[PDB]
DNA sequence: TTTAAAGATCG
DNA sequence: ACGATCTTTAA
């Protein structure tokens, strides 16, 4: 199983077994919620559609793709000891929020994801990132993740854009796989969970088959009642199970 | 300016 | 999911 080179929530990482196994053959892979990539890394698609609503990912991901040797060079320096302290981080993450350079940018968006807290991704309505300082021992530099993620990003395309764009790029030959925000256990709003839904019923009835995953509540129960969905016991957080929602013509 | 409740911020 | 302290919202 491939590592992505970015700390993401819905790593998805003991799914992958469980999705690739419902996960129909394609030409195409469309993925609307790629985050981190891991589907995208442990599959074998001639051609790739990944999109997210992150502009900051989406952008690093093409400057990974296009420039990759100027791109790790850069980012190496980033990873040493001396910018493992609070006062520096700080600084780092202000030079990002008032940077106008996409290069740099990215440079500095992977120092980030990798220092600071818990490797979350977090923003102000000003869109400004303020993730506190993580205090680890000693980050790690995913050279080889970095590289491994360009040379297969060679036949994919990246957009920022919302998940009914992105899912309208699907043909007849190519298959959707869905990892949406993960519903409520007790923003994403709920009608966007159904929307989703919706959509996915769309492209099934025009050829096109869809995989969603979600938490199995009695909520994804409803909203994916149309699919032929599997369970899978990861079975702990009460104990909750991973619902497999497809959509197969 | 008053005001009570809600939302936003960021370590 | 935390919390002291900001800004926001409406009459
Ligand atoms: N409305 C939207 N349209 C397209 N992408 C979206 C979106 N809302 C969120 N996303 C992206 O989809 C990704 C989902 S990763 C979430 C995985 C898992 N369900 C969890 O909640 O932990 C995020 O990186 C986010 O940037």
């Amino acid at each position: 199983k491939n590592r992505a080179f970015l700390k993401w929530a819905g790593g998805k990482y003991p799914l992958l077994d469980d999705i690739k196994r419902h996960l129909p053959k394609g030409e195409c892979l469309v993925e609307p919620f790629v985050g981190a990539g891991s589907v995208f890394l442990n599959t074998d698609f001639s051609r790739y559609i990944l999109a997210d609503i992150n502009s900051d990912l989406i952008s690093l991901y093409n400057i990974v793709k296009m420039r990759t040797d100027e791109y790790v060079q850069a980012a190496r320096e980033l990873f040493v000891p001396e910018t493992n302290c609070a006062e520096v981080y700080y600084q780092f993450r202000e030079e990002f929020n008032k940077s106008q350079d996409p290069f740099r940018r990215a440079v500095l968006f992977l120092y980030l994801n990798r220092y600071g807290y818990n490797g979350l991704c977090r923003y102000n309505l000003r869109g400004e990132f303020n993730v506190p300082f993580g205090r680890y021992k000693k980050p790690y530099f995913p050279e080889a993740e970095l590289y491994h993620f360009a040379e297969k990003a060679q036949n994919a395309f990246f957009y920022c854009e919302s998940y009914a764009d992105s899912m309208a790029r699907a043909d007849d030959s190519s298959v959707v796989y869905c990892d949406p925000p993960y519903a409520p256990l007790s923003s994403f709003t709920l009608e966007q969970q159904a929307h989703l839904a919706e959509i996915a019923e769309g492209l099934v009835e025009r050829h096109i088959p869809v995989l969603i995953s979600n938490h199995d509540t009695m909520l994804t129960r409803e909203w994916y009642q149309r699919a032929k969905l599997h369970v899978v016991k990861v079975r702990r957080s009460k104990k909750v199970d991973e619902l497999l929602a497809l959509y197969k013509p």
